[PDB]
């Protein structure tokens, strides 16, 4: 339901490092 970089269907995913 939340994270950064890490799912397929709601909206987060990734975006740095």
């Amino acid at each position: 339901i939340a994270s950064a970089s890490c799912t397929t269907x709601i909206c987060t995913c990734s975006c740095s490092s």
